């Protein structure tokens, strides 16, 4: 298995100036990790819920 190109962007918490608690893949672990993403200016690694991460990145 090898994960979808998005879930190997960096993480980007963006430009905006809140928090939105989302998850990214951290794929030189292989894993879903929390973070807080500012609510705009990010990329594509980025889920609402660690399954969504699991399914989209480890095909789970």
């Amino acid at each position: 298995w090898q994960p979808p190109w998005y879930c190997k962007e960096p993480v980007r918490i963006g430009s905006c100036k809140k928090q939105f608690s989302s998850f990214y893949f951290k794929w030189t672990a292989k894993k879903c990790l929390p973070f807080l993403f500012s609510g705009c200016g990010g990329n594509a690694n980025r889920f609402q819920t660690i399954g969504e991460c699991r399914k989209k990145c480890l095909g789970k």
